[PDB]
């Protein structure tokens, strides 16, 4: 199922693909959890990067969502791929992708895994540590480095232990240092995050990417190379939208690295290419009923927080159960909650929400569930992944050959 | 030590522990370029933790809960020594059948089942399932009219670190409810199951259950079932490491069973230990890959290893683990230690295994142990970031397969 494409015909969505499958399940037992992923979604976010971000390459974060049609599709489209281990290397390369269209943007690499990208070609890397220059040092010398600075967030629930980023002063240090080690130090990488709520945020990371490229042409370095990271939004179903971002972020880029300097501009975003293309169907298996005389319920479904709502507990998200069939709109509606299918009290999907009644059998939707869910999902329990059903369009299809053109 | 992993196990010699093994594994690679995070598993462990349970617990036959730590050898090696097993799905009862367990030592412990893995359990002749609503009768009827159902009630659970009672337990008002309901649709009710919650603090909670288990089986008797299985399930420590002991606990429980259960009765009494017979049979050893030095002129450190909280230590997050890092070479007493934090591999920000802790200043290819990895811990692992499941080593020693071959006698 990895490799095999369904048709989307002219006039239908990845919405009515959904219901069709739904309706043609209702007499037969089996109605395991499923994904929808429109590959068409991919371009159509593409095209918007392209026409957004027109001086930015982007090079697609894998960790977010390692799926083979995902790179496939996207390495067809010829975006660069950030890749954070051996692993994710070999899946890149696997389909095809030359070690140059390949950034290793993982700051505190394994000595063993820095070798492997040494061996297939894959020179560029970030870093923002004195360790990590030693273990380049000795491990894959003629790599072109790029430091990754800090970024502020002041949303961040722990502020005083910043996993990754150098600060202005130890950036300082940091090229001093690769210099007396006879490293080469090509550019700046930053990660402003996902949870940006004001996007002069990035205003502030480009000046900063500026002035320690000014340092490194102090200490002897061409510093060519701007990454601008990740944490753009993947669905119009956000406060702060990839537009506003977007334009915030060209005048910044235009001012404080112009065209005529030679910088070339990449970015990683992850999220941002695959967030809406996944639509996920889950079946409710179980259903109680307590009295508050005020009905609750409380409906178990077939997916769970240690599959793909994982991402409530590790990326922070807010889901939002949606109808498969659309309720009439006299119906009355009941304080419910949504529970997964393992036997831990914590795996619980939704604490309160507002539904009609349901019943066994009866389908619930998420949208936008492409991001950090499979790809971080786990078999606790013995429960198997949803089975993804990808679907392209003709004219989505013909799209993606104009960019192999 | 090379592995063949799932079937492959290794000897103990006599006098030698698993922190042996550990130790020699870790100077077998101190020039070599691969260290990787791995586990030794001490099977011996899991035998020793079964005979501890034949001691304390004489009445109450063991069913070892899969999803707690599903490697095929733990499965194997509890298989052979007799205990049942508690499947929480069709893929476990896969595995425990796959490795040659009769269906008649499998109980089907999961309240809340999918139709079609139900049908699965009756295609391969599991008849003892759990229950605790009205719906789950409907299905059980639909798709496995024969079923032999165990009444899940629920438990004060306040004090336990894992609540399971709010997901899942009937009270006595509905039990009456769900007992009658089942003698209309003609399913047959065998007896009453309980959790007290994993990781229990009060062991008097026990009491409290079997006493609420005893109400129930009066009510079919009321009804006309004649209950005769007693499931206490899990909750038991898997470790000394912990303030509230298995022997308290038994110690409580053994007097209650007598009152409320005794032995004339014809009662048949089980468990569903989980952590118990895995938690301090697995050590995990990590690599220390990366280092940061923070000044404050106090130093402070930042340690990243190979293993994070989308791996091994999920436990952090999934079950409220509070994780021991330790030294391989016990430290000396006048080395200076520092206020430290440790990371997972990955880039995720939030993969901290360790705020802050003391430790001497350590380097990049030092190793970490962490000792009772073995619950919940690689069942709830994922390859996020593309960083591959920590490798296996199990060990036995030659004693521990005698007492093996004597259970299996
Ligand atoms: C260095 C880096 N580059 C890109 C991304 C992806 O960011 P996205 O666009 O998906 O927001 C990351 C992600 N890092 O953490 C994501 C944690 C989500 N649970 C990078 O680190
Ligand atoms: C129904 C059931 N039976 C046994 C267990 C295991 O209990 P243990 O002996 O391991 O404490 C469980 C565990 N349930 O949830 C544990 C989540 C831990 N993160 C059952 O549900």
């Amino acid at each position: 199922e990895e490799f095999d494409c369904h048709f989307l015909d002219e006039g239908f969505t990845a919405k009515d693909i959904l219901d069709q499958k739904i309706n043609e399940v209702s007499s037969s037992d089996d109605k395991d959890a499923f994904y929808v992923a429109d590959l068409g979604d991919i371009l159509k976010k593409h095209l918007r990067w392209l026409k957004a971000l027109p001086r930015v390459t982007p090079f697609y974060a894998v960790k977010c969502n390692d799926s083979k049609a995902i790179v496939k599709t996207l390495a067809a489209t010829g975006t660069g791929f950030d890749c954070a281990s051996k692993t994710e290397i070999q899946l890149v390369q696997s389909l095809g992708v030359p070690p140059e269209r390949i950034i290793y943007a993982n700051p505190c690499k394994q000595v063993s895994q820095i070798k492997y990208a040494a061996n297939n070609g894959v020179q560029m890397m970030t870093f923002d540590s004195e360790v990590e220059l030693m273990k380049v040092a000795r491990a894959h010398p003629k790599a072109k480095l790029v430091l990754r600075i800090a970024t502020d967030d002041s949303k961040a629930v722990c502020r005083l232990s910043v996993k990754f980023g150098a600060t202005l002063r130890t950036s300082r240090l940091l090229l001093e240092r690769a210099k007396e080690l006879n490293i080469d130090v090509v550019g700046v990488s930053f990660h402003v995050g996902s949870g940006c709520t004001d996007p002069e945020t990035f205003v502030q990371a480009i000046s900063d990417a500026r002035c320690v490229f000014d340092m490194g042409a102090e200490v002897g370095f061409s510093m060519y190379l701007l990454d601008i990271g990740g944490g753009f939004p993947g669905s119009e179903d956000v406060k702060l939208k990839f537009e506003e971002i977007t334009g915030v972020i060209n005048p910044a880029l235009d001012k404080y690295f112009p065209s005529d300097s030679g910088v070339r501009i990449i970015a990683e975003p992850g999220r941002y290419y695959v967030a809406s293309a996944f639509t996920l169907a889950v079946n409710i298996i179980a259903k109680k009923i307590v009295l508050k005389s005020e009905q609750t319920f409380m409906y178990y479904v077939n997916d769970g927080v240690y599959g793909s709502f994982n991402c409530i507990l590790y990326d922070h998200a807010h889901v939002k159960p949606l109808l498969q069939k659309r309720p009439k709109p006299d119906e009355k509606y009941y304080s419910s909650s949504i529970w997964g299918p393992t036997c831990d009290g914590l795996d619980r999907i939704v604490e309160r929400c507002d539904l009609p009644e349901m019943h066994v059998g009866d389908w619930m939707l998420f949208e936008n569930m492409g991001a950090y869910t499979v790809a971080a999902a786990s078999t606790f329990n013995g429960f198997q992944r949803p089975t993804i059903y990808y679907v392209m369009s003709g004219p989505a299809w013909q799209l993606m050959q104009q960019f192999q053109n």
